[PDB]
């Protein structure tokens, strides 16, 4: 039917209206830069009235039945589908991803969001065996109250689900302060989608304000029992400090994104590695550093800079747009910084593209050594290193080198010898030979992360 | 310091005393025929008898705490250690085991006493919640109540153990009926331990009787709550069919020996394989067929039977003795019948070996077929066949011949290549490159084999009834 | 689609739908009128070999598909139970000769499992274990066990099929279904139907109509199904036990046998909960046989029991105010007459006898009655309860444990202390306490837990490296 | 013979003094008689105990589960073997009585038992994949290295509740006990465990001075994990440490805090007086009462309070024994002085006599007292009126454990739901093999396409 108006209304304890801090924020497009909105900030007593009226409605949402609560899951689950293309555009609008990577965020919610639909059945507490003669002891399993979700630039609609969807259908309350780039994309689209699959009112409010003023006050606010970040190291870093800091002691779940290796060991598949190294840098869902054993070293590169430079980079609307724009001018600077960093560092450039505006065209240097900033820190951009290893010993000590390992990806016809090496790696995932709610994020993960248990001993 | 004595009194309905059968059961050693005891047999009084009793004392064993139980199965630990020879001793008097295989059934049976010990305090009950509004669910994990348990006289102590020790950690009763030619291993030395170990009296019987009288009357009994057997699958047969079949229905657990194989591909490590196959038959850890990819067969079927040969067949109370006598007469009567129609089948014979009484030597055949009797049917012996496979595609179609698998073994060095074919083999169990208390048994399947769940939904509030 | 199914007659056969070649027809009656509702060419042994092979032959590319996969099939299938729902209904009432209400409650039952089962194939879980040996490892891997062989009761045939069915499916099972004679439709048949249309593959779900005497002992005793399960009278459960374990080929069999299920109301009862709860379970529900109440409270529920029952209203199932309805068929009618009979003679005192009409017989109600009477020992399925009296607690105990068999079980009493102290006393697998012992999302009984234990299978595989 | 040598620390796997050059003095709270002195270890040291544990991890980790359950077999038989001795430690270092020594050391021995059957229930997994071709592995492996941070309160105990299953589970530990109680601090847990057959380098034990190695502890890169149970404030300056350095740790905190009990009207009686008189003083910080039944549980409680002795901690029958440390005892009497400027009610004030504190009753007090509010590390206990149940939450809730006291159960169970504490007890755990192994292993996915 007709597509969400009026966006720049933010959900405010049970209502829709504009924020009260007296400034404006504009929405823009990062391709054109055209306006696509404008939202009036939301103030410090605008965040007090958020958390305190999730926690009010709070606990007659957990007094439903798990039936009711899966209803609202499984009817967002139909919005998805009926909005799929009013979806899939705000997330290339707003975020400037590309069209391939917007369809591919659109359907990692959805199914994030059915996933969710099934928790509220699986939740058990637990009967346990007491010595004491007469004594039961009852372990009851029940929502933790109100979760603090901070959304990134990043992927916002997708990471802002992640936790949005399992948090609400266990019987929590949320409020999610999205990045001011993202505002949309960052839980106002997702609060309207929930509001239409019949959520209550005041379960899901969304504040965007001027971060000087609310920024550390979210995380510092004794409402929230939890608060979530998926994102950046230094933006989890603050996040962390501000929490242990605080008067009040908060549980912080914080998933930061680090410097992922991807190592192509001497016996690959040359063709397969490269198209893998290609679509996991590039074309993405990460990769932020390539590792490949020295035999096979001088092939790779030459394969690989050929396969980039036929990338298509231009409108992220196309369907076969490879590369679109950086989301913002402050992350443009940084990654131009890092290229000009890399240069002083001795890299060698082996393909460097042209920036237009915030198309940043994909850079690719050589003979990167682990000491680099290149290797080092992360890159949230089409900018790559490659690092000659001069045996498999050397690769394991490079690829471990990065010390922080979200993922991480080991190319070898031997799959004895590649799983080997990945258990050696210091990473939580290792993707083996991989060719262009089951994996990662688990109902087992979100009910004890999104739930607290209360032993209760009775006795007669 | 002293062994035990008085060994021909059976534990019935908690006390030490005859059965009132009016016959008396002849226990004897295979090696030599000598008379090691005799036992006033039960009667189908001193069943009722002992399951009654253990029906009525076992809810006080419950009632008692996690550590209480866990208390008498480590002393049981203590007792093993302290009683080592002495249990070992009997193992190969009574059952006939050698020496070797003795002191491997008594780790195993040690080391279920010590898991067990553990179990207790991992039980756990779970509350649900409802759409009802006002009803909560609460559900109780509690023991089953009363174990029949029949023993096998293969490995009589380790297998009744196995289903004896969780059992009795777990809070329930137990009462055993044990083979006829091993009732001293099938659960009256056990029963000794126990009580040594400070378990109460009346939570485990051991009923030894005439197998008309007791027999059926046993799996037919509306006391115990599961029957549990391993072993001959003919009498397995027997046993799940009384149970399903009697007035009284009961869950029954029954694991069936069958014709296990023991896989050879082409690019296999000889040398490897045929110890771990020699080592593998001369058991219900069986190998009863073995399959070699045809490149590998002749050169493995030489060294198999030139190792086979240097096996000692001697006194079982002997270290050293690899191969010792047949547990019975009826049993060695079947492996002769089968090595008889093995020849008339057309089988080639590689190595025959002299029966000497009761030592029954190794024999080997060769050029086996999957029609043969040899390849179909489960044997207790050491009595084996050699099958020549064409092709690995060939090697599949007959490991997955036999009816009843329960363990297998496939040998390849391409570690991928042989778990793909392992997963494609209708067995429980497959090892790979390995010669056949972290394997199976494990407090999950002990839990859920002798415990059960109770839901109990409690409403608070009151209900229209539409 | 918009237009109602027909020639609900054709069977599903090894990837077909076409007649039984057995050369005797079946006719399909309503219960309440007599009428013929269709006619079906019955199934032979022939039919019933290539069934089975044609299930064990396509299974395996079913199961190596992906979980998500397997999961829209069902999510598809709840679809379905939508758009046809007055159509489902309207078989289970004509075909079973269930009353609307109870039709009603089937339905949303088959539903919700169906929708449960959906969740289920991303839970399935192998394991990695840990060796002493130096360089050994121990994988775990959990698969389907191939074929499942599933007997249909008449009672109710539609969501107890499902129950087995849908699961096992989800978990990359193949199945073949046995309906009961006089319920073929709302077996096999009707959700082959639905399963088709919401996009299985054909020869995975086969269902065989044949006579009871040639293809019964077949279909337990046949060698490619790994699982036969079954669902009804204890009777006909240990039968099947028989011909399993009995056969030459040994299976596991999953049998849940009715019983006769103890509902209890202690002194200190909610009355009208109680009341309330008894005549709504016995009837307009089931799919509860002795009463067992405290002496004190004993007469205040006899009358107020009896006075409800004779409101209850005996007529025509179609209709939504019906509350009883007939007796499936005249073997099973003339089955309760006799149990009726008895307990007069063994000398129950009977407070409500109400007249038979055709197939429609109307509730009795007998009081006084004790343990070793039949009316207590034996399960009915049917419109017959005994009242019985206990002295005290410990009396009521005694009288609900003399049954042995406790699939489910009620006590009644305010004091919720008392009553779980009881229920934990009772023989049986379920209690409710202050509530009709009537079953169910994944909240109770079937859940993911039960349904991959029953409907997978672990092999163990240890690899030297 | 005894334990000797007491003073070594178990240093980078040799037994060793300190290498900062300043000594420390262990001394009975109760004689104040010296108990053994200690050559305090420099930055020097603790990098060289984590650069050992880290190195020396992975063959304890490559070893069979039966292995390393073994050697927590053997701590136990050391456990029972020198019962009388490690009791004593407890009562001469803590201060703590004899009852309650007693007690600490029968629940160490049932964390050390518990332990060895860890490293059998250890699992990985397999998932399905959509992937055609593709099978998802899961492999659970131990953290590495832990470090423990060790209270005085309970120092056996609560140290061994981390070392055991950590060690069980294949990972190595470094402890840093209280300067109060560095002997039950894991100094005198090393030499069990190494007489258990426990390889060198595993367990280390750092004692040095809190000025220079006290944050670089948390700081340091080596250890996957930092564990702490004592202190809020303690607790809470470790919090910072984790994220304010360089590099992120994971911490797993345990922060002490105000535990309510609370009585309803239709509370029995006696069971509540006896109750809270054993839980308080016999080893809950405020006490809560319905309006009806206060005054006549107010009158028993001190009449109980007033027969518990207060005496040498070495006696079966000393109910009460010495505050530890020199601030507890100034800190505990200030609290008393601020409960008196606040307006509590004293039902009954015992006598201090040197680190012997009597106990102190107080009533009417109110929920914006410190006393109340703010946690008690001694035997100073305050009452609460509670005009109705409502009252009585409201009460409760304002404030890690708690107990409710009711006849009926069904009420007594609704109330504790109410409750937002970890634990309840009516009318009157945790650990487990499923915490334990989850804390202190992690999982790593790894995806096989074939």
């Amino acid at each position: 039917d007709s597509r969400y108006t009026d966006l720049g209304l933010q959900p405010l304890a049970g209502e829709w209206r504009h924020g009260r801090a007296g400034r404006r924020l504009k929405v823009s497009n990062p391709f054109d830069g055209s306006l696509l909105l404008e939202i009036e900030q939301a103030d410090r007593d605008d965040l007090d009235a958020a958390y305190a009226k999730a926690a009010e409605v709070q606990p007659a949402w957990a007094a439903l039945g798990p039936s009711a609560r899966a209803a609202v899951l499984y009817k967002a689950v139909e919005v998805f589908d009926r909005r799929h293309e009013e979806i899939v555009d705000w997330i290339i609008r707003e975020s400037g991803s590309t069209r391939l990577k917007a369809e591919i965020e659109w359907g990692a919610a959805r199914a994030i969001t059915l996933e969710s639909a099934s928790f509220p059945a699986r939740v058990h507490g637990r009967i346990v065996e007491s010595d004491v003669p007469g004594k039961e002891s009852r372990v009851y399993r029940s929502a933790i109250g109100v979760v603090g979700v901070i959304s990134p630039w990043n992927f916002p609609l997708h990471l802002t689900q992640r936790s949005i969807a399992p948090a609400l259908a266990l019987g929590n309350a949320v409020v999610v302060k999205p990045a001011s780039d993202t505002p949309v994309c960052g839980g106002l689209l997702l609060a309207r989608i929930f509001e239409e699959a019949g959520l209550p009112a005041g379960l899901f409010s969304v504040v965007v304000g001027p971060g000087s003023e609310i920024g550390d006050a979210f995380v510092e606010h004794p409402v929230p029992g939890l608060v979530t970040f998926t994102g950046s190291t230094p933006v989890g870093r603050n996040i962390g400090r501000i929490a242990s800091g605080g008067a009040h002691l908060k549980h912080v779940a914080l998933e930061l994104g680090g410097n992922s290796p991807f190592v192509v060991l001497g016996d690959a598949d040359l063709e397969q590695a490269v198209s893998a190294a290609v679509f996991g840098k590039f074309l993405h869902q990460a990769i932020n550093r390539i590792i490949v054993e020295d035999s096979l070293y001088d092939a790779f590169a030459a394969r690989f800079v050929e396969r980039v430079k036929g990338l298509r980079v231009g409108d992220p609307q196309r369907a076969d747009t490879a590369v679109g724009p950086i989301v913002n001018a402050r992350q443009l600077e940084g990654l131009l910084e890092k290229i000009r960093l890399a240069r002083q560092e001795g890299a060698k450039p082996l393909y460097e593209g042209g920036v237009d505006g915030q198309l940043l065209a994909p850079h690719v240097f050589g003979e990167v050594t682990a000491t680099m900033e290149i290797a080092r820190d992360e890159i949230f951009g089409p900018l790559v290193g490659l690092l000659r290893a001069r045996d498999e010993a050397h690769a394991l000590e490079l690829a471990n080198a990065s010390e922080y390992g979200l993922s991480s990806a080991v190319f070898s016809r031997d799959l004895e010898r590649a799983v080997r090496f990945a258990r050696q790696l210091r990473a939580g995932m290792t993707h083996v030979n991989d060719i262009p709610g089951l994996g990662r994020f688990n109902g087992d993960w979100a009910i004890e992360e999104f739930t607290t248990d209360h032993w209760i001993s009775v006795q007669h």
